[PDB]
């Protein structure tokens, strides 16, 4: 499936959980799960394939 419109803040790569990270300077968010398992191949923002340079917990509240 390809859908924009998310029950939640649903990491739209995964579907199943919401966003927790983000990625700076870029801003680009996702799941905590991602970037953990994305570091096993690249270090690129994934939206843009930037370079993150840091990887911080994004709070929703
Ligand atoms: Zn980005
Ligand atoms: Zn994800």
């Amino acid at each position: 499936s390809h859908m924009p419109t998310s029950e939640e803040d649903l990491c739209p790569i995964c579907y199943a959980h919401p966003i927790s990270a983000v990625f700076q300077p870029c801003g680009h968010k996702s799941c905590k799960a991602c970037i953990n398992q994305h570091l096993m191949n690249n270090k690129d923002c994934f939206f843009c394939k930037t370079t993150i340079v840091s990887v911080e917990d994004w709070e929703k509240g």
